[PDB]
């Protein structure tokens, strides 16, 4: 018996490989896929921040929706304070990403009276700024003040996560009259979601606008923008950031209909996406949802853009210390549908089991990792690619193919602007990606891609580039060893270049671990 289910890797059949996982065959130390973390009132804590970091957490996730640039920044502080805490030891130094989450169009309810429950009965939508401190189950206060002009007689309205559906069937000005077909009690500040129904509201708001400027002033590492349809919109997101946040990475995360029927424009133009669960569930009938998960997903591996997976990976867990079989199916199926990225949205910010909640995370994603068809994925990439005669391409794809007959320890690659490494991890090798940059927003964004796992240089730049060269790879090196990766004489791939100013990892070698 052997590890890191090898026996299935060898299959012919896709079939066979199934045939051929084994329950008992040990992953490895390493994790590929990455974490994002939501933090809240439950993982807020310094001392909670940090063993978040310990158990696995990689990219710290800020939810705009709800918060003020106050508590924001003490979130922010407080990161990276628990991040610069595990500072002074560079072998066992964590970089950690943080990310800004934006409130597109995004209609929210009114307030429910301070002393709230619907039958299959009747109640009434109102506009008007009175009924907003007194929300009763008679009636009710949308955010969205263009609500009478997008929505029809008949047309279907949800709220509380499509859990309460209102049917329609009168009109007003300033009122829409609405039966309940799905209703349960009603709670206070919650989101509503007009399927079918064309939201006039701007990509970006002036808030939003505040918000991302905001982000500019925090160095936040990417932002996930909410609600994207075209790819104007993603532009849009681009030049409020401006220059200054010139540096920053777009996330695009889908929600809509539109957004699936707009995907090749909006990746083009996006730096990654995600799949934002939540909200296309009721968006787009939810039997639907695995079809635009994987297209999603399988169209951005064929491209070399990152993609997250987010939205109920563990719900139960928010309130359960262990998920649920479907729970861990989804996890496990989300790191196999090759989802560079994770996340924690509920689990870790109210959540009750936080911690344990990243735990599993990283426990299902290495065993996930492994069940991978690598040989059958490689052939699959290199296939689609195939009309790119790249030269970092070539040589990712050699070192990829060279670390499944040498069966490597690891990938070694050093690089500054993290584009060397990125290019390699999009070739799904089997084992660790080790990038070395002494450039640190590179570190913090390589999370973004699947298998890197990057470590930051703080040693001066030395006269002899060979010595550098050697300086950095050594720091890889017991890196590795420590964190457990490989052993005294295992083998593992390096990436470096020639000469400095290279512009690209065009040295390849294969290097025992000393
Ligand atoms: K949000
Ligand atoms: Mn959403």
């Amino acid at each position: 018996i052997q590890t890191q289910q090898l026996h299935a890797a060898m299959a012919d059949t896709f079939l066979e490989h199934m045939c051929r996982l084994d329950i008992d065959s040990a992953p490895i130390t390493a994790r590929n896929t990455g974490i994002i973390c939501t933090i809240g009132p439950a993982s807020r804590s310094v001392e909670t921040l940090k063993e978040m970091i310990k158990s696995g957490m990689n990219v710290a996730r800020m939810n705009f929706s709800h918060g003020t640039h106050e508590y924001h920044a003490e979130t922010i502080k407080n990161v990276r304070t628990a991040t610069e805490s595990f500072a002074s030891d560079p072998i066992l130094y964590r970089p950690v990403a943080v990310a800004l989450d934006t409130k597109g169009p995004e209609i929210r309810t009114g307030l429910i009276k301070g002393s709230e429950l619907k039958k299959g009965a009747t109640l009434k939508i109102t506009l008007d700024n009175a009924y907003m401190a007194a929300c009763d189950e008679n009636i009710l206060w949308l955010d969205y003040k263009n609500i009478c002009k997008v929505v029809e007689v008949g047309s279907k309205v949800y709220v509380d996560d499509g859990l309460i559906s209102l049917q329609v069937k009168q009109k007003g000005p300033d009122f829409l009259v609405t039966e309940v077909e799905n209703g349960g009690f009603l709670g206070s500040k919650k989101g509503v979601n007009l399927p079918g129904a064309a939201v006039d509201l701007p990509a970006v708001s002036e808030k939003d606008i505040q918000d991302l400027k905001f982000g500019v002033d925090e160095d936040v590492d990417m932002v996930f923008a909410s609600f994207i349809r075209k790819a104007a919109d993603v532009h849009e997101v681009r030049k409020i950031l401006g220059e200054k946040g010139k540096n920053i990475k777009i996330i695009s995360k889908i929600e809509n209909h539109e957004g699936v029927r707009r995907f090749d424009e909006i990746l083009e133009a996006s730096d990654g996406i995600m799949v934002a669960r939540g909200d296309l569930g009721i968006e787009i009938p939810a039997e639907k949802v695995f079809l635009a998960q994987k297209m999603i997903i399988g169209r951005c591996n064929r491209a070399g853009k990152p993609v997250i997976c987010a939205t109920q990976m563990l719900e139960s867990m928010i309130k359960k210390p262990r998920p649920t079989r479907a729970e861990g199916s989804d996890v496990a199926n989300a790191v196999l549908d090759g989802a560079d990225c994770i996340m924690l949205s509920g689990e870790t910010a109210k959540g009750d089991y936080p911690l344990e909640a990243v735990r599993m995370q990283h426990l299902i994603a290495r065993e996930a990792e492994a069940a991978m068809f690598h040989r059958k994925l490689f052939e699959e990439l290199a296939r689609s690619s195939s009309h790119s005669t790249d030269l970092m391409e070539a040589m990712a794809m050699g070192s990829v193919e060279a670390s499944y007959k040498c069966l490597a320890a690891a990938l070694i690659v050093l690089t500054e602007s993290g584009r060397s490494a990125h290019q390699v991890a999009r070739y799904r090798p089997r084992a660790p990606i080790i990038a070395v940059t002494r450039n640190h927003q590179t570190a913090r964004q390589a999370h973004l891609y699947r298998g890197i796992f990057p470590v930051v240089c703080k040693d001066p730049v030395q006269e002899a580039w060979a010595e550098d060269v050697d300086l950095r790879v050594n720091l890889a090196m017991n890196v590795g060893k420590a964190a457990g990766f490989f052993k005294k004489g295992d083998v593992v791939i390096v990436l470096t270049g020639w000469r400095p100013g290279s512009g690209f990892t065009n040295t390849m070698r294969v290097v025992p671990v000393p």
